């Protein structure tokens, strides 16, 4: 039938985006209260990025080397500090548009919205997943460093990602808002390998439930299986192993559709082995894994 | 490789969404200056919708039957008026959050962002195309009547769509902001057929250019063709005919990639006839038609 990825409304985040320029390098910053968060690599020349000593580089910089703009306004940097891979630029003006917010570190396979920004100006909003190997796919953040990923729960913006770099493979890597990289990556222009990526099994199951809910059910069979038997097949097709926590997470969708989680696992098992025979599910010719069980519940209920 | 659909930042639209309740029916309204725009079918009972005389129904209603809420605020309806299929509720308070805006009527095959809203509260943002048959696919606006589609150019929000209804097939139908339906549809609960849908040829070509730009070029062949010869094949696979205006529209992408528009048409011709042989283009197993040439230019340049 049809099922679209949905991003959170970006309004609350838009009012926090600023421009941070240092030398010939301009990237995006996040302005929350009297602090502007941005990738520490803003201080690096192209040469510096090859093997930066950030401690030593940061020391040479002065406040007045950091040009922070919010629209047409110029915010004066009062003090600069480094927390892991993120720079914290203290300013004398609290952002009046600061929303209720938390910093959160998300798990692999979870989803969030990214407000893609160029030089402090919002350009667009994307929905994406953190891959099991802690990268983001889609070639949508190229040179848009400092753009942030988030989720909105009630009135609160939970910031979970800040874009730092493209790996040589083109995939995106970044940090949480405390500047800790997702995955084994470092903010240096060197060869770095992402792990083997795997398909997010729980998400694919969620999406199949979505398909049933939307009347697209051709793939449903009258088999069931055990987690153990299913996971043998999963490993073969580079699917993340399915846990009891995952099964527990899928309960509401199982209850809504009257399809036991392990029965849905049996239908996936058959799709993996036989393919889709030139057929589509929710208008897609492949199995989609960037919708969480929560995403499906929110959109389908 | 990878290429994600991007919605416009929704902030400017978020501040315009209101709740309009009439009887047991609650839907979304657009609050611009001292006017609230919403589907006229808000005044209809479930029974009324089967065959409404809107003129007669509107007459029975009074201002005080229209409950208009902006967050926790209650806006008093000063006067109510009907322009085609949209109700215009005059209020005594101008929206202080009114952005620079235009009302525009878009062409079939064009794209826009939809701020999906439930009862005046923004829930999410989607990117979509107006199908050649003047419907919207994706089952994302169900019961979210009054949600609006838009584009943002510079500082200006160009409103182009207001959601009214799902056709019995489940696809979405709606109007421009002057209340003129897109396509042959009416705001009545009766059987209505959408035209045969066709694939948006110019958009598919745009997306192939996108694929080349992102290093995914396996489908490129050393053939060319004429518009006439191509369009013979297109008609066979229910593709929109390609015009010189379309070719002219694709010029910048042709210039960026060094691939003549008619040469790209020849590669599409081959994809249509032979399929994709279990291969993907930009991570998709089918030919995507919801990215305009403009969308591709904005995202890839």
């Amino acid at each position: 039938s049809g099922f679209r990825k949905m991003a959170f409304p970006s309004g609350k985040v838009e009012g926090c985006m600023v421009q941070v320029t240092c030398g010939t390098t301009t990237l995006n910053g996040l302005w929350l209260d009297d602090v502007v968060y941005c990738p520490r690599h803003v201080i690096c020349t192209s040469e510096d990025m090859l093997n930066p000593n950030y401690e030593d580089l940061l020391i040479r910089k002065s406040n007045h080397n950091f040009l922070v703009q919010a629209g047409n306004v110029q915010l004066r940097v009062i003090g600069h500090s480094m927390q892991n891979c993120v720079l914290k630029l203290k300013v004398d003006t609290a952002n009046p548009k600061t929303p209720k917010y938390k910093f959160v570190r998300i798990q692999p396979g979870q989803t969030f919205s990214v407000l893609a920004c160029y030089n402090g100006s919002p350009s667009g909003v994307y929905q994406c997943a953190m891959r099991p190997n802690f990268t983001i796919k889609g070639s949508f953040l190229n040179g848009l460093c400092g753009s942030v990923g988030f989720n909105i729960d009630y009135d609160c913006v939970s910031f979970c990602y800040m874009h730092h770099m493209e790996l040589p493979t083109g995939v995106h890597a970044g940090t949480d808002l405390e500047g800790n990289f997702y995955g084994p990556f470092v903010d240096r222009q060197t060869a770095q390998a992402a792990g083997t990526d795997t398909t997010i099994t729980v998400n694919v199951l969620a999406w199949l439930y979505a398909a049933v809910i939307n009347g697209d059910r051709w793939f449903l069979n009258r088999f069931t299986t055990t987690l153990n038997d299913f996971n043998l097949v999963a490993m073969k097709y580079n699917y993340e192993p399915l846990t009891q926590d995952h099964v527990d997470i899928l309960g509401p969708l199982s209850a809504q559709t009257g399809i036991a989680v392990l029965d849905m696992c049996a239908s996936l098992k058959e799709l993996l082995q036989n393919g889709m025979n030139g057929r589509t599910i929710l208008g897609s010719a492949l199995l989609e894994d960037e919708f969480t069980p929560f995403d499906v519940v929110r959109q389908c209920s």
